[PDB]
């Protein structure tokens, strides 16, 4: 249950998230991966360089299957909001482009 774990968001913006995130997981198994990753900062307009995308997926990553859940997904934005994220990181750039202001 996100609601009760991430309160520091209002169900809109984790409905927003939750949007997202189905919007890139373009085989519907429930993750994001790297390819998929690679698809989403190549159409918000910020491509990132492979190593940059696996980097991005470790520092969220919990359960160390290369791929991220919807609850990892949330990390990188409880991360951007807890000013835990480097400057102009992947990380911070995926959440600055969406739509998404945490
Ligand atoms: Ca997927
Ligand atoms: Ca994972």
């Amino acid at each position: 249950n996100p609601y009760t774990e991430f309160k520091e968001f209002s169900r809109k913006q984790i409905k927003d998230m939750e949007k997202m995130f189905k919007q890139y997981d373009a085989g519907r198994d429930g993750f994001i991966d790297l390819m998929e990753l690679k698809l989403m900062m190549e159409k918000l307009g910020a491509p990132q360089t492979h190593l940059g995308l696996k980097n991005m997926i470790k520092e969220v990553d919990e359960d160390f299957d290369s791929k991220l859940s919807f609850r990892e997904f949330l990390l990188i934005f409880r991360k951007a909001a807890a000013g835990e994220l480097q400057e102009d990181s992947g990380l911070c750039v995926l959440a600055r482009l969406s739509e998404i202001d945490v």
